């Protein structure tokens, strides 16, 4: 698979924090936080009428009561669950026929994980409005280059 220059960002950046926090795994979690400043789901939560500060809080807060393990593992690795986020970008990528796995991909692949859901839901958001605002973001344009996604 090939990604966009921004999906490899948020990959990067989610393994950065798990390893900065001496987490024990890659959660779904790593991955949404990654989101947070790359500009687009600031776009997306603006977009669906919502405040940027509603959503981060909550996210963080989860994010720092994450256990910590000592000593921190030398390899971090995906939980089985961040493990399907990753598969599943991959088949939204392959559904919507574009050319790059996109932050938008992991993203939609994201709101269909329960403790992301259920993370919207705390903050007081609808999944399926964040959603729609991804859906429509783009219209009909495809992810056709590593830039594509900006």
């Amino acid at each position: 698979e090939d990604f966009t220059d921004n999906a490899i960002k948020i990959i990067n950046n989610a393994t950065e924090l798990a390893k900065q926090q001496a987490n024990s795994q890659l959660l779904p979690l790593h991955f949404l936080a990654a989101f947070i400043p790359t500009q687009y789901l600031k776009t997306l939560v603006k977009r669906a009428r919502y405040e940027w500060g509603d959503f981060e809080r909550i996210v963080n807060r989860h994010l720092v009561k994450i256990p910590s393990q000592n000593p921190p593992p030398d390899e971090i690795r995906p939980s089985y669950q961040a493990g399907q986020v990753l598969t599943k970008a991959n088949k939204i990528k392959q559904q919507q026929k574009d050319s790059y796995v996109a932050q938008d991909h992991i993203l939609l692949a994201l709101l269909e994980d329960q403790s992301i859901k259920d993370i919207f839901k705390e903050a007081g958001m609808s999944v399926d409005t964040i959603k729609t605002q991804a859906i429509e973001l783009r219209g009909s344009q495809r992810i056709d280059s590593r830039q594509a996604d900006s």
